[PDB]
């Protein structure tokens, strides 16, 4: 028990309320694409996964299918590929320990062109091998490099528990880059069929970093309840910042809220001359937050007033 | 011509003088290891490169061999591998245009385990496959993902000349992460044979992010002369910051000097309980700066008074 | 009733426990000085006060004599003067209403050299006129100006009740400067005999603002029980912060605890090259807390477990 | 020479431009009152000052008469008294050394009812004795205590030169409170003849503190050129903040502009239900900035383009 990490249910609901007023967020109408869930089921049936892993995936696939709502104007290939990678990332985020050390050999086996040590990781390598179905060469490289960071970040996150963040540093943002997986989702905001890199990458690339900040930090704000209030996670971004600035988690929550609103403003500026790019950005962000609110099985936000 | 980007020899010389005094930099005594240059020449002989590539590589090898001085306490495996990857990185930094679009296929061919479209990129892929000789699995992952960024950053850097950077963003730091290659050199500061990741990674990882800031920004300060005063490069970190904050390049240089100083302080705070880790950092930074000064064929700092 | 201002006995005791080991507070041995009690008794006898006021002053003098323990290594003149002004400040804090509007005339009659409208305020003017017995000119000016603030802050404090601090401002800290009387006690930490101003004022002045924050806030922390849990005061600093930030009084208590710890660290850094000055601060803070705990007749902290 | 304090003329003009557009500053129409200057001249004739001091005063009186414009709605008693105290404060700000140690004895002689050691300080004592012509009792106390702070802050400011503010953080604001004289001007924004304290003090007092920040910080921003770029003052607020946080004066100026905008918003929120009180604040701030711009003999801002 440390008061530093304690945020009351009323305090958190207030933070969320303030957040949504600041960015003028309104809950979109429910998004439905009836092809997504059957296609994801077919994907799972096709993997050379144990029956136990497939049974687990059913619980995680119900959450992954809503990721298609993040890209409502994108092609099916974009939306379905993002849902597939979301299923994979969710499985590893929750169950990385069940794969033993297979996750630690992933990067070397990948660049050696070796079979992976776990069939789940073969599925992930194959996803990496085929991102050219919806992204250009810059984005494919970024999806690969971000995946390697996420796998290692997931494996080492908890090494910093038991209070092993040092008190004076910039480590929380570094680690959050590694855990967040943001560039993979950010690049699909600007798909290569609609926005071929050769013509558009120069226009949208300057907005990529503030977009990634929004992706990482908005999840930190919206999942603080399931991670730290309701849960036992004390090595997420918010708690890492609290431990390295001395501040309460409540203040770091409010600081993160303000940083997101600042990033939202700057993306509006950057993409103001190009309303097609900016319209994909706006659709992503509203659905991203709405997915966090509606996926109560993962984030439990129906236990909060905001 | 524009006044914002011009920096007199006298102004640049003074910035370097106050930078060196502020971080208490002294030129280390020269480092000599008689095995490095023959080993690198043997490496170049063994690559199935064209005779023209081997002739250029002989030139860059004379600049590359000095990187062994950055890790004087480390094994030969650390020092030589860092020299090899430095040779390859200088080749690509200088000559990326001569490989055509082979660099843009590098990441997908890498993870598909296929031959590269240029033998130079095969040599790069083989280096990524073998970092386990001196690094642990986290460090190997980070060398791979950094190399993927460096190739793509070098390929797209100049898309942003001709006044492509919009005037309001986080983009310069984003792009310098990609172009800088910092994590590969930072991870060698803490080699796996001396500092097995299982025991030491949790102790030095909080220091990695400010170290990369130091590596990237210190090159930005010390290579500004050859890039922008002596040369025509206006898409580097300094000029990108100037174009997105409204400041002169002189001001952006001074701010970057201040940032490096702040990072130097915070790494000293982080690593004070671990003097072996701090010693490796101190060896690196003195030699890192000294190499920039001494390699006049690349940075021309003997034309500056400081 | 409103939940926003409710703090339970176990909640408050836990906050106090959290405060004390955060600053490494250990209760000092009882401080005894045989000459303080009789000297204060003679001062009360000599004042041309009514018998009713002298009877009141005898009650408050039992609480006031403990202030000499705040300056254990100071001259008798420092300890006794601090005790006398403490007696006067307690009389006004408790009984300002019994003087009618005499206190509102205090400052203009003072600077006009005129008789005050109540003998009690003549004694207060007389104290302000003799601070050169233990302070230099800067300290004497700060005791005068702080007394003027304290009289007026006490007079207008309760104008802000029944809810009329508007809910978005920095007014709480402003009003607390007025009501707290902190600079008078802070300047006696550095008395002019031991630390003459011409040499020492430039050394200890940078620590005065964080000292005043510690003095003010620490009373806010430790007197919250008698004021708001045990009593009816809802216009103190903690309640004012709660009413202008929308936070619970409980949260505002914790924020103020974190603030005091931050000031303690700041003063330890500032006065590190002057450990004699720091020693006087450490003696002050320990006895200041101890006096709050021991003076149960004013703060009732023997009704709390911590 | 120290780059820490160096701001170029282009950089400073851009800060002022950003500052003015951020608070929507427009230069008010010139304010003229034919009675102000003759009355101030008469006041100066009546003073028992040496002919030298009276001659010196002519230079400062021409600057002081502009202060009536800060209170365009207020009575003559407000505008004229503010001009008089401005004359005395400007004389002491520039010429405090010419009075020897008379300023150090000011506060004790004042509260002892003694004649002051210099005729100039008798005039200052008399002003403090007669503020009831336009202020109520809280305002009168605040003008007295602010005057004592200003006299002492001017006397000891330069003791912190030769680089002796240490590197911790609350000291610059502490010293600026002392030197700024802000409360005396802020109280006249809500004068007792227009806004009798009995009815309005509870309404405007919550805006006093952000007002005082605006008065102190706006001078710091608009007088940085005469003090530090053109001048030799390195103990003002901006330089003191730069020495305690490590930042450049350029960064500290931007931070201060941001704080002023924040205070302006907060005051608009506080006084929104009372547009008459808000109107007096808007008139004050516009004419306060305008007087800085127009008083070129003191601030030299006609040498800056903004
Ligand atoms: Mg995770
Ligand atoms: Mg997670
Ligand atoms: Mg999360
Ligand atoms: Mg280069
Ligand atoms: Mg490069
Ligand atoms: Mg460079
Ligand atoms: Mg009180
Ligand atoms: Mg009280
Ligand atoms: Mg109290
Ligand atoms: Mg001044
Ligand atoms: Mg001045
Ligand atoms: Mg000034």
């Amino acid at each position: 028990e440390d008061v530093r990490f304690m945020v009351s249910l009323s305090e958190y609901g207030a933070i969320l309320s303030r957040f949504f007023e600041k960015i003028d967020f309104h809950l979109p109408k429910p998004y439905y694409d009836s092809s997504i869930e059957p296609a994801l089921a077919k994907y799972i049936e096709e993997q050379p996964w144990s029956e136990d892993l497939k049974t687990r995936a059913a619980k995680y696939a119900k959450q992954a299918v809503g990721i298609a709502s993040w890209y409502p104007r994108a092609s099916f290939a974009v939306r379905f590929n993002c849902v597939v990678i979301t299923l994979l990332v969710i499985i590893y985020d929750e169950d990385y320990l069940t794969f033993g050390d297979a996750g630690t050999e992933f990067s070397l086996r990948l660049v050696r062109g070796l079979p992976q040590k776990a069939p789940f990781l073969d599925s992930l390598a194959q996803f990496l091998q085929n991102t050219d179905q919806y992204l250009g060469p810059y984005g494919s490289s970024m999806v690969i490099k971000t995946t390697l960071e996420f796998v290692e970040g997931t494996n080492v996150e908890n090494d910093f528990s038991e209070a092993v963040p040092p008190d004076a540093l910039r480590f929380p943002r570094y680690l959050r880059v590694k855990t967040g997986f943001a560039e993979t989702y950010a690049h699909a905001i600007f798909p290569n069929d609609t926005f071929p890199e050769h013509k558009y990458r120069k226009l949208y690339l300057p907005a990529l970093s503030p977009l990634c900040d929004i992706i990482d930090f908005t999840n930190d704000i919206l999942s603080f309840y399931k991670e730290t209030i309701r849960g036992t996670e004390r090595i997420n971004y918010i708690c890492n910042v609290a431990n390295t600035t001395g501040s309460s988690a409540l203040r770091c929550l409010q600081e993160t809220v303000d940083a997101v609103e600042s990033r939202v403003l700057e993306i509006h500026r950057i993409l103001a001359p190009y309303p097609d790019l900016l319209a994909h950005c706006n659709d992503y962000l509203a659905a991203y937050i709405g997915w966090h609110i509606r996926t109560t099985s993962r984030y439990f936000l129906d236990e909060v007033r905001f």
